[PDB]
């Protein structure tokens, strides 16, 4: 780690209506008092902002302002603006207009070099002793909007990622089941195809489930409702599946979800005449003109459901919950989630279109941890007593994700286990993101948990096979009489 | 005006024996197929052996050049040691009769289009491979369909009443969507025509679903499946939706790559400005691969595509209720009666013509029982030979005495459309037909709640028993 000081350097001048040369005695007096009083507020001892030099023009008052991480220059300059206005407006009869930036320099500690990228408002970048120096192309509007703080946070993220969070996974085992005998060793996806349970859909990593596979999905759903959601007092809601930029901005997904989303674009207009060229092209060529269509669709409005819970938060956005209403415990099972997974075909263990029950809870810190614990107890009961599967759980501070993993015997003794279930304590992230308050003024937390039916199927069928005679009695009772598939010649 | 359909072509293949060949061709060879001597004929002869042929409707000019491809290969093959490589076109012009001055259109393989005296003249950019693939045939057909539209084609949808329930007293008069918003049943989602359903509204949705399952799907022996929701061009081409569904689709584009370096510029832009760069994102996404679920049943048909069903397997009777349908609706602001994202149970059956018709009647019987006995709504049905759609309509009191009724349910007989489009055959060789019927939960809710209100005390006994105790919503300060 580099110990170099985080430092902000600002060279700027204030716009004046006329030339305030005579008011020099008052101007110099306020700057010295600012350095000992005003610019010190909100900073630890001797870490306040400093005006290092000052000079005058015939319509401008310039300064060089310096700061560390506290009372930053883009914050301190507006403090000096409001003081200089009141001190010179009443007696000296002179008005201060806008702020003009001449140079904005941030110095940030870093161990390694960074490849410079196209980032808005960053003029140039250069390596210096102990870190990185940024030159900013920023005016007063951008300073008021706190652009420098966002640029700093971005560079700090890039610095951390280049050195620290490089390990693919850091993994912490919490609980593991006693190993079981595994007499079934087929890839469940291949067995399901051979025995007429399902077929590949037209789209990438997409499946069509025949009656046999659908029955399995429905039984897992029934188990989650009856063994978890009902006894724990969860209430069904319907969350939207088309997710807008607004939602992902508030959830934080707009910070990097881009490589994995299926994007959605509305038509630019519903006017048939606008689309006639597309229809005509297809009727003549028997080909869909995708290049033309891309020109005729609007810019993306967002994408298809990715994490499932974010669009729910528009229901509580901007609202205050009464203390009587928490914990809010809800779930949704109203449709499909879409993710652009890695290249290479997979089985149902890794699809581009999946079906998940998303479980969401909101309350105080303690109510959220308690709710998480309730969920873990119910999941353990399900996996041990009903599905009777071999499994473990691992934790990827109480904020974070607990992952459930299970072995797939077709992958061999040294095969990688499959993540099939998770429980996430999200802290204040979502309440803060969507501006959801609690009546008592206590901090609101939330958690979520997603049951991916494909992953449960991949695990259960990999371990138990497709023959009901060899399934746990408790699972068999819930399935009922298996339906027949559609037989082909 | 009234012109005669005319084909005109100038091309070459890349002296005494060839001279008598074209005198015979205009009287013997290029005459067969024409009823009253309308066959193809050459007017300009040039020796690269250039031709200029003319034709009407029958014995078309593009077919005429391959007849001479046969004759010149025989009359010069062993005779003068000549072997033709191919044909290249210098000119192709079609003159089509038309009523009115027809709008300017961009169409593939059409170089230029213009209005003339009798109708429309149009030049083509076609080679030999293009006229082998019948491009001029498809261009002609398209333009004729537009000419008939400019002469007759007007905006109309058929209607013929079959059954209407006797008028009922309608004590509840609120727009159910407004009442629902007022009483905390639901809220608008971020997206256009999109709703988030609170526990009270979700309960209603799940009650209708329960009724359909228990009163209709189970007794009739329907088996649940899961149909894909992301629909590709392949599916819509086979289903016929690729002919004109474009104005209503929510298009889906994958990223051009998963490479995070490729997306860094987008993420960095957002982190600094707090504005997602939608213009840049559009350049970085691929061309659309299709769109979100529109009719719901088309993606199922990939399950049976190319297959032959044993006669023991029919009728095939399946349903799906695994997700959302998306549609870009016209007008502006609507309630839940007309949304861009809805939830439907799609019911599909496949069998012989007779079984498909039988299955439809079975469904009509169950819907009638549901709407009369359980929901107790005021409703009607109307037909829109055996192939077609039966629409169920219901009055919404808030719309007034003269209010237009709401379509809330349909049963469609699709004929052989889907088996043909997806190449599904029966073992016995008898024609497969199919039908489908979609239960829209939003629509059922708009009808039921506009007629019965939001207070469970005013709901029919049969509905209240299936609902159970209504959940409370989430209350805000
Ligand atoms: N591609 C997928 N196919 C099927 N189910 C999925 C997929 N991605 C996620 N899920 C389901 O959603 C749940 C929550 O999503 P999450 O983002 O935690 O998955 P993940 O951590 O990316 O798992 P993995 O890394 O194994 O894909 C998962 O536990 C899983 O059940
Ligand atoms: N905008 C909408 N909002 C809510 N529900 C809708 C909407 N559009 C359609 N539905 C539901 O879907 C059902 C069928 O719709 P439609 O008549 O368009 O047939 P389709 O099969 O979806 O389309 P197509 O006939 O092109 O195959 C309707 O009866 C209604 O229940
Ligand atoms: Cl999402
Ligand atoms: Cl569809
Ligand atoms: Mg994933
Ligand atoms: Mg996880
Ligand atoms: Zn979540
Ligand atoms: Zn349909």
């Amino acid at each position: 780690g580099s110990h170099m000081k985080l430092q902000f350097n600002l060279k700027a001048y204030f716009k004046t209506s006329a030339d305030p040369t005579p008011a020099k005695d008052a101007i110099a007096a306020l700057f010295e008092e600012a350095n000992s009083t005003l610019l010190t507020r909100g900073a630890p001892e001797g870490q306040g902002a400093k005006v290092t030099e000052w000079k005058l023009g015939e319509d401008r008052i310039e300064l060089t302002l310096q700061s560390g991480r506290y009372v930053r220059v883009h914050d301190a300059i507006f403090r000096l603006r409001k003081q200089l206005a009141e001190a010179l407006g009443k007696k000296y009869k002179i008005g201060i207009r806008g702020i003009e930036v001449e140079s904005f320099i941030i110095k940030v500690p870093a161990d390694h070099e960074l490849r410079m990228l196209k980032v808005p408002y960053i003029k140039s970048m250069e390596n210096i002793e102990g870190g990185i120096q940024l030159e900013l192309e920023v005016g007063e509007a951008e300073m008021k909007n706190r652009v420098p703080d966002r640029i700093l946070t971005l560079l700090e993220e890039k610095i951390e990622a280049a050195q620290y969070g490089a390990k693919a996974e850091h993994w912490n085992l919490l609980w593991q089941r006693e190993p079981m005998e595994h007499p079934f060793k087929e890839d469940p996806t291949q067995a399901m195809m051979k025995e007429g349970w399902l077929k590949r859909g037209s789209s990438r990593g997409q499946w069509i489930h025949g009656p046999q596979s659908a029955r399995i999905f429905r039984t897992f759903e029934k188990i989650v409702l009856e063994e978890l959601l009902e006894p724990l007092g969860y209430r069904e809601m319907i969350f939207p599946k088309l997710v807008t930029w607004e939602v992902w901005m508030k959830s934080g997904h707009a910070k990097g979800v881009y490589p994995e989303i299926y994007y959605v674009c509305p038509p630019q207009t519903r006017d048939p005449d606008y689309w006639e060229e597309v229809a005509d092209y297809y009727k003549v060529t028997h080909e869909v003109p995708t290049k033309l269509i891309k020109e005729k669709i609007a810019e993306p409005i967002g994408g298809m459901c990715y994490a499932q819970c974010p669009p729910f938060w528009m229901y509580v956005a901007g609202e205050t919950l009464p203390n009587e209403e928490i914990p809010v415990k809800v779930f949704d099972r109203s449709g499909t989630s879409h993710r652009y997974e890695s290249g290479g075909i997979h089985g149902i263990e890794r699809v581009d279109e999946f079906h998940r029950i998303e479980i969401v809870w909101i309350g105080t810190k303690e109510e959220v941890l308690k709710c998480a614990e309730e969920l873990h107890d119910r999941y353990m009961h399900i996996f041990n007593d009903i599905l009777d599967i071999e499994w473990r759980k691992a934790r990827v501070n109480t904020v974070g994700t607990t992952d459930y993993e299970a072995c797939l015997p077709y992958r061999g003794p040294d095969g990688e286990w499959l993540e099939f279930q998770n429980v996430s304590i999200n802290g204040d992230k979502y309440p803060k993101g969507f501006n959801v308050k609690l009546q008592s003024g206590d901090e609101l937390w939330s958690g979520c948990s997603g049951v991916g039916l494909e992953r449960w199927a991949a695990v259960f069928l990999a371990q138990k096979g497709l023959d009901p005679a060899n399934w746990p009695e408790e699972f068999r009772n819930r399935v009922g009489e298996m339906p027949k598939g559609i037989r082909f010649l």
